[PDB]
């Protein structure tokens, strides 16, 4: 589980989305595994407006932040879960780390701030959904 709270937004995974979430929604986007909705309260995170490659993500399945290099958000292929069939999700991006379904929501940051949360897991790697070409989280 987890989320960004950036402004009076909260991102999460649109899996995890919870009926307060879709009560108060501001966009969606299932190709991305991503939703967006609105809180009373204002956050403190920070999104990075970069094209780094390296970062830092939160593994909640081991207590740990680890040190990453990732790919570009591109469209790949994701295997069968509980949430979704066998589809290509957009704007992914890989690395190699310990991902269980649970560890989806941790944040992936890299020097400028936030870059995306957990997405995808198994088989060594880590899949995390981009959120900074996302520019409207900044204002509104
Ligand atoms: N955004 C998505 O499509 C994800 C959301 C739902 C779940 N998705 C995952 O990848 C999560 C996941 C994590 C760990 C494993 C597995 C899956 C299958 C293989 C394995 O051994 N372990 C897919
Ligand atoms: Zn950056």
């Amino acid at each position: 589980s987890g989320a960004i709270y950036v402004g009076n937004y909260r991102v999460v995974n649109r899996h995890l989305a919870t009926h307060n979430d879709w009560a108060n929604l501001v966009w969606e986007d299932s190709s991305r595994d991503l939703l967006v909705s609105s809180t009373t309260a204002q956050g403190c995170d920070t999104i990075a407006r970069c094209d780094c490659q390296t970062g830092v993500y939160y593994c909640s399945s081991r207590r740990k932040h680890y040190p990453v290099s990732f790919s570009k958000p591109s469209l790949i292929f994701v295997e069968a879960s509980e949430y979704y069939p066998a589809r290509y999700q957009s704007h992914l991006m890989l690395a190699v780390g310990h991902s269980e379904p649970g560890d989806c929501g941790g944040i992936l940051r890299c020097q400028h701030g936030v870059v995306g949360i957990v997405s995808t897991g198994g088989n060594g790697l880590v899949g995390f959904a981009d959120v900074r070409d996302l520019l409207w989280l900044d204002e509104e």
